[PDB]
């Protein structure tokens, strides 16, 4: 099977929300509306912004998946390569197969489906704090797209998904991802293919 990747803003109006960081070459992480695609360097920072109209139950969970963006790949697990699921860099929390990391959050949990194999990650939805009208999380890839025996240059979507605390979907949303070396000229270049 296959997970959703159908637009759900749910009955909290949740949906994500992207920095605006340029396309200079030395930009890691760059987001690019018009192709709902973020392209970032390997293992940096990806700030991803959670908006809601309404603040949903306390309980509730922010969940990451990755899934090929191509039909006829899309029941293949992502996974990191051959290569970095064993160079030994996990934060000793997150297994290291998992393409998906998120950074700085203690409550980050890791799964891998018994039944589907699929990895994902998952974290306590934190209502914005005094002074900010939104919730941040910053998320880690950690393997390139080009990556042989992995991703093997195939693109990826990652789908972020509002759930309750028993795991039923509240809300959904998701962007493409390419994991590159130089995100700004990356998105420069599609997005120019593009016009
Ligand atoms: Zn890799």
């Amino acid at each position: 099977s296959v997970p959703s990747q159908k637009t759900y803003q749910g009955s909290y109006g949740f949906r994500l929300g992207f920095l605006h960081s340029g396309t200079a070459k030395s930009v890691t992480c760059t987001y690019s509306p018009a192709l709902n695609k973020l392209f970032c360097q390997l293992a940096k920072t990806c700030p991803v912004q959670l908006w809601v109209d309404s603040t949903p139950p306390p309980g509730t969970r922010v969940r990451a998946m990755a899934i090929y963006k191509q039909s006829q790949h899309m029941t293949e697990v992502v996974r990191r390569c051959p290569h970095h699921e064993r160079c030994s860099d996990s934060d000793g929390l997150a297994p290291p197969q998992h393409l998906i990391r998120v950074e700085g959050n203690l409550r980050a949990e890791y799964l891998d489906d018994r039944n589907t194999f699929r990895h994902s990650v998952v974290v306590p939805y934190e209502p914005p704090e005094v002074g900010s009208d939104c919730t941040t999380i910053h998320y880690n890839y950690m393997c390139y797209s080009s990556c042989m025996g992995g991703m093997n240059r195939r693109p990826i979507l990652t789908i972020i998904t509002l759930e309750d605390s028993s795991g039923n979907l509240l809300g959904r949303d998701s962007f493409e991802v390419r994991v590159c070396a130089c995100p700004g000229r990356d998105r420069r270049t599609e997005e120019e293919n593009l016009r």
